[PDB]
């Protein structure tokens, strides 16, 4: 149908801003600690510490599949990125420091995000 591809055009567009979203946020990392997933070789426990890994390339993977059907889901995604390493990491640690500096520098583009969102609807 002509709506399906309509439908069709708006999640095309949905992604391309979700992608400018991730790049910011990902710039965000210039140490790149959230850049891959923990390694399981590296980390054998993890798993029975963290439920649900995160990471930005499974976040990239899943917005190439277009498979982000509204921001809410890629916020959602970018939190667990943060509470995990907030929780596995403890507060003295490079890697926790560098969760809370990505969640506050990530705040301002989510803002924005949002604002784009409900405007081009």
């Amino acid at each position: 149908s002509m709506e399906q591809v309509a439908m069709e055009l708006r999640l095309t567009e949905l992604t391309r801003l979700l992608r400018s979203v991730l790049d910011q946020l990902q710039d965000k990392d210039p140490a790149r600690i959230f850049a891959q997933p923990v390694s399981l070789k590296e980390v054998p426990d993890y798993l029975d510490h963290i439920k649900h890994p995160m990471d930005f390339a499974t976040m990239r993977k899943r917005l190439e599949a277009q498979g982000y059907k509204n921001l809410h889901e890629f916020e959602e995604d970018f939190d667990l990125i943060i509470d995990n390493c907030m929780k596995y990491n403890a507060r003295d640690t490079v890697f926790y420091r560098a969760a809370v500096r990505l969640r506050d520098q990530g705040g301002v583009v989510l803002r924005q995000a949002r604002r784009e969102v409900d405007s081009i609807g």
